[PDB]
């Protein structure tokens, strides 16, 4: 999978081996190999949610299956948990959008998945 | 509903109170609570719309159902029109891309809303 | 169409250029004028691709239709192709997710594409 995280807290607030955490942990909950988990950290955005700019993340992960009602449910625990932990940024101030790509709809080394 | 923006208008173009403005505006125009409401604004961005540098937009708008024909073009004129007068950015570069989100594939506060 | 990459090359590494070479390939590359062609680079990002911080792209091409198999294939060798000459990116380390979109689903000039 690929992990997007865009938020209003600042750079220094994101800690040395986030990326790496978030690359194992995803690689953990995914079973899926980390030498294909891609993860961005975007801070510092222009952002509110419920018209609040209290901390905040708007996240995306997309992965070729793996999606589905219940794993997105644990995710969803994982990724909270680590925003949370982390970033200090409340469950209830953090939105994920899921994605099931289609392998034949992903872009890789001159080629597709497919 | 969940409203992101990158433009390459640079920031001390974003007149104060933009991301409450935006809120406000899509909370009356979904018919629902602002609380429900995300938005995302990323200026001076490095993009091109038609080869040409001036002022433009990427938008997206996720939304757990409520998308389709109509309403799409309701929103496209409300928020191209926010942008125009707000923003300075003429309609024809703008770009909208328009979301319709299963409520198991969208996370928040360690759940989904499935 | 829309192309959008994220990467951890610094915004000095990126061409002058570049923007209106990813403006004329995608043009040539998609059949259609330059005037639907929108292009957005992201430098400096904080982003890793198999827990490692070495040049790397996360992208993605929206297009209404224009999108499958084989298409995706020959959009990915020529967009993995600029982004190793130009940002020096290797194509093991770059991600192009392929949207087909609905006309109805992307706004544009106070409608959509319907
Ligand atoms: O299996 C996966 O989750 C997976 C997902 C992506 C991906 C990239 N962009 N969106 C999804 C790439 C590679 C993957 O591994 C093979
Ligand atoms: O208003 C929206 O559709 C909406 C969209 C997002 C979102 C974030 N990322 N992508 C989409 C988040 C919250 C939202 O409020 C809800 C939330 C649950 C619902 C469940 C059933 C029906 C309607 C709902 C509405
Ligand atoms: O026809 C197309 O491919 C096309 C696609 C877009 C687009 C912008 N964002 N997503 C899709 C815009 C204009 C187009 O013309």
């Amino acid at each position: 999978p690929m992990f997007i995280v865009n938020t209003n807290v600042p750079r220094a607030s994101v800690p040395d081996g986030f990326l790496s955490e978030l690359t194992q942990q995803l690689a953990q909950a995914t079973g899926k190999p980390p030498q294909y988990i891609a993860v961005h950290v975007v801070p510092d955005q222009l952002m509110a949610f419920g018209g609040s700019s209290e901390p905040c993340a708007l996240c995306s992960l997309h992965s070729i299956g793996k999606i589905g009602g219940a794993q997105n449910r644990s995710y969803s625990k994982l990724l909270c948990g680590l925003l949370a932990e982390r970033l200090r940024i409340s469950p209830d101030r953090v939105y994920i959008n899921y994605y099931d790509m289609n392998a034949a709809n992903v872009g890789w080394n001159n080629s597709t998945f497919a």
